[PDB]
């Protein structure tokens, strides 16, 4: 049977989510919503969507959908999730989850009280290369992991497609580090303590565009999360996340161009962990775009079976707390206890 | 007209220093000293040295040398440098400089009061690839540096050539990280604050074999110093230090195999930054062995010109403070102020 979705926020990234919902087996978009009638019209016509709302309140009043997909900017996330919980509509919410850890917890609390699933659309861990790093480590190929590096250093002009990124006092950790930190948790488990440093290099923005974060994982592992939008390389890696993992019996090295090198007791293997190229995908976004389909299918599968999602609201709190801790650490110059925040 | 040197400590690394002394123009070794008569004979015969001593006191009593090269283990460093100062003999001392920052400071003050040059033999910054990274950065090719990584991750059995490294409670930071931290200072300047984590992976050693360090440089830059002797790769990089620098106008990437990539406003260049393999050198140590010639020739030039050496006693205090601070940080879990130690 065929699940019916409403997408709220028909913006730049929502277009990818709409393409992917078409591709998803067992779900489709029955209605869309946007405050901007130019976007409502553009996306409605492109994807052949008849039901079109100028405000979310009216969309929820009319009903007719089994889940909601919140692709708006952060300012409206809490309100829209709360509206979803009040109407008992299962909700997907884009990152950043909320404006603070408090708002995030209240959002998780409200959805639990209404007994509806809540998933954060956190798609970086759903990329094919990141899945492959996880599979290799889980298999036992390199023994117990003790050290990692998770790197996203770019000079790509993200500000064209996403103008708001140049305007906030907070930029790179909230926008991108949120993903890289999620990957660190996904691969090496939850974090106990964290230390962070930030810098603004680009003179045309208001926010920090370089962040370096040292993680002490609960399992004993140390990792480095380093992110930059001021790194000028001869070959632009956007939007590849590069990963080094050292274990007691081996190494994983995910390097640029999706090359995956695994050394264990048996010896070295090299694999191509490149993503697929979907019909609607576009270089260099294709890795992210594939991961949109993966996470949207995952949601659809879990909604049908009754299980929890991988980047559930509850789980995402442990990612989001690292974002808020990194800002705190960067300002105070202090190591921050994550356990105490949650 | 050559400067006549005396070498104290005819151990395994001293062989490299003796070879290089032969190559150095304007200096040579006239006497040697070792407490072990087997080593005194081996090195004496190999290099054709007539004057041979069983103790440094008798050596300094007889005199007849212009400088002293101390290649003993750390225990006798303070005593030998003090003997040198009291006999007004310019002194080179192997790393680690001393057992504590306190001893090193007193060693520096004694040489300053005796009006004699004191160089620490700290040779990693004299490696051809590392000099190449310095030169590129100073040229302004990548603008002002804001971020760096300095990385030495090996699975190499250093314990055969140097069995004392397996014995002590302190291992990788004191032995290897001392170099990596010195390089970080050389490239990005002095450090204000420091945070460090350590781990023992290898079951068959007493000390820590993994260390990850975060540096806040006085000039505003942030760097990562990560060192490991428990890293099992498909190609062994021992003993290469891999360096990434990001600047306002470009990047530097010194990668495995002495590959030096520089991206700036005029495109990207790729060059070979590998060492000259000297007649007496031997792979893969030829990197370290060339730097022995470079630093000893440097000493000899500065002893003639009367200028301060690059890794002088006074300079090396600012590297040694970082080793001490890193052990402290790793035990405390706290960030350490470097300026308050000096
Ligand atoms: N990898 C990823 O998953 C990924 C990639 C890019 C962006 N994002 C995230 O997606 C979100 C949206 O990013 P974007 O670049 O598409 O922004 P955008 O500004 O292009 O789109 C937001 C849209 O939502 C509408 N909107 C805002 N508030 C609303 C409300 N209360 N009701 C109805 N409509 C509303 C706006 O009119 C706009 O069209 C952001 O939170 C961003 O962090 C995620
Ligand atoms: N890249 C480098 O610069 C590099 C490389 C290896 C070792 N080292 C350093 O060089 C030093 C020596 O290392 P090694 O591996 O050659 O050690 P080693 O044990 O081979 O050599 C030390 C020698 O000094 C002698 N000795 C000790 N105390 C003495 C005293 N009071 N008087 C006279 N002789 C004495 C010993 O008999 C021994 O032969 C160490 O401090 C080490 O940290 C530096
Ligand atoms: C990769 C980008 C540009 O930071 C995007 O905002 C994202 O969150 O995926
Ligand atoms: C770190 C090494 C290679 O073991 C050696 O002691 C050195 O200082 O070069
Ligand atoms: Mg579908
Ligand atoms: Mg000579």
């Amino acid at each position: 049977t065929e699940l019916k979705g409403a997408l709220i926020g028909c913006g730049f990234f929502a277009v990818n989510q709409m393409h992917a919902w078409k591709d998803v087996k067992g779900a489709g978009i029955a209605a869309i919503c946007d405050r901007d009638p130019k976007r409502l019209k553009l996306v409605g016509d492109q994807f052949g969507i008849e039901r079109r709302y100028g405000d979310a309140a009216a969309l929820f009043a009319d009903g007719g959908f089994d889940f909601v997909d919140i692709a708006t900017t952060v300012q409206s996330h809490r309100a829209l999730v709360e509206m979803a919980a009040a109407h008992k509509v299962p909700a997907i919410c884009q990152k950043p989850f909320a404006k603070s850890l408090s708002d995030a917890k209240a959002m998780v609390r409200t959805c639990e009280n209404a007994d509806i699933p809540l998933m954060v659309h956190e798609n970086f861990r759903w990329q094919t290369p990141i899945q492959a790093v996880k599979a290799v480590l889980e298999s036992g190929a390199i023994g117990e992991p003790f050290w990692g590096r998770f790197s996203f250093r770019s000079g790509f002009d993200v500000f064209s497609g996403q103008p708001y990124l140049a305007e906030g006092e907070r930029f790179i950790i909230e926008d991108l580090g949120i993903h890289t930190l999620d990957i660190a948790r996904f691969i090496l488990g939850d974090v106990a303590t964290l230390t962070a440093r930030t810098k603004r290099v680009n003179p045309k923005i208001k926010g920090e565009d370089v962040a370096t974060i040292l993680l002490d994982h609960q399992n004993g592992a140390t990792s480095i999360v380093d992110v930059s939008y001021a790194t000028k390389l001869g070959t632009e890696p956007f939007p590849e996340t590069l990963i080094d993992i050292d274990g007691t019996q081996g190494t994983i090295r995910l390097s640029q161009g999706y090359r995956l090198e695994v050394t264990g007791p048996n010896g070295m293997t090299i694999s191509d962990a490149s993503p697929q190229l979907l019909s609607w995908a576009s270089r260099p976004w294709h890795n992210i775009q594939e991961s949109v389909l993966a996470i949207q299918q995952h949601w659809t599968d879990r909604l049908s079976s009754g299980g929890e999602t991988s980047t559930s609201g509850a789980d995402n709190l442990k990612t989001f707390a690292l974002v808020e801790a990194a800002y705190e650490s960067a300002a105070n110059g202090r190591t921050v206890d994550i356990g105490a925040m949650l």
